[PDB]
């Protein structure tokens, strides 16, 4: 089938029972390529880089997952086999090219397996996140969604000096109260900057947080800024207390 | 999505056949869940071939009867989710069917795309998936075959062919019933009224060809089953004719 045994299952969970209004979610947790897929044609280089996941991003969720007490829901295999924050019909989702890099094992793909990574990766994680917001609305809690991004410092020939993206679709609620929070920290802190919903990265915010009003953000850190363990704990208190302080101004 | 009368996406009948066949029967049922009321559309389109392959699921039931054969099926209308079609066909939440705008699939957002495919196409999909699995856990034999009825007029001409024998880059069962219905009293033809051009082997893309199973889609002309006898007719027909193919090609 499509998982070995000891792979295990495609969506991780952690703090399941956690008390905090705020649902982590990351979509680029893991570099975990399925055995199936060997290399999918990729160097030993490219497979360990970035193209594989977001490095850093589900350290960095984890800690806030301590820090607010706060559900975390994750993927557990690489977005070069199925990009979870993307829709079946976006050539992203199952992408052919990573910047420079071919990908073999993405060509051309025909349909039974377009669907096996779909049914296997992408509709299992948005079932379990949707079926824990549909668990906390009928027990009257507050969500607030929030995705947990990492990007690389150098695309396309320019370096991005932009630190912290707070990232948003047509609900700019909690992204608002972040960005003014924001104003005079020593982060450089951008709204919908390196990506926006104009780049179709706001596809998670579209599927749960859109069709239930409810408050939402999706976070980018440069990857550089949370490259070992001390930066990010320092990266998660930063983001916890400026999402803190936010949804406290948000609910006055 | 559904309400509670409303049941399951996905039927199955005769679930532990010992049948080496195993029907599938995308376009079985008009019902429209009722979150969606009428899509926006009339009453006599509601009712027409437009929601359903009329015919299919009766011959389907009849053929699941002759073969021992476990029967999957689409409780819902094509018009919501065509499950014989991928997600990024625009023929899998329709805009328009054939000459028919549907007002009720204009401009699906993100999250309704998700909901139809999360609740009609995977689990009927992964079902008839599993089902093959299976089978071949159990080192059994299995042959993927697809139930579908089309209706008898086209551009203001009555199609000629009355029994269409469907497939993929796989002829080899195909070829065996058109060599078998030699002199049939039927019109049997290869992918006529449509073939893989036309989007209709999703099914056997998916669940026949990556293991080589010996697989086919009939297509029956809907005025040729429009009633129990005619029914019984065409599923006899078949069959024999499927029967002796199998057999020929062991």
């Amino acid at each position: 089938r499509f998982f070995t045994e000891a792979e295990g299952k495609a969506v991780g969970v952690e703090n399941a029972a956690a008390k905090g209004d705020v649902l982590l979610v990351c979509e680029h947790a893991s570099a975990t390529i399925p055995q199936k897929y060997g290399t999918l044609g990729l160097s030993a280089d490219v497979l360990s880089s970035h193209a594989a996941w977001d490095p850093g991003a589900l350290a960095v969720a984890r800690l806030l997952s301590e820090k607010f007490h706060a559900t975390l829901v994750y993927q557990r295999f690489s977005r070069l086999v199925y990009d979870c924050n993307r829709p079946p019909e976006s050539p992203s989702a199952m992408p052919v090219k990573s910047e420079i890099y071919d990908i073999p094992g993405n060509f051309d793909l025909d349909e039974a397996e377009r669907f096996a990574r779909t049914s296997a990766l992408y509709v299992p994680f948005h079932d379990r996140v949707s079926e824990i917001i549909a668990e906390r609305q009928a027990a009257g809690r507050k969500v607030v969604v929030v995705t947990i991004h990492s990007f690389t410092p150098v695309y396309h020939g320019r370096f991005r000096e932009v630190e912290i993206g707070i990232l948003h679709d047509n609900d700019s609620r909690l992204a608002d109260a972040m960005l003014a929070g924001a104003e005079g920290a020593s982060l450089t802190v951008r709204r919908n900057d390196p990506y926006g919903p104009e780049d179709g990265v706001t596809h998670t915010l579209r599927l749960h947080a859109l069709p239930d009003g409810l408050l939402n953000v999706m976070i980018e850190i440069r990857n550089d800024l949370i490259a070992n363990e001390g930066e990010q704990a320092a990266i998660a208190g930063f983001l916890h207390e400026l999402m803190g302080k936010a949804l406290s101004s948000i609910e006055e």
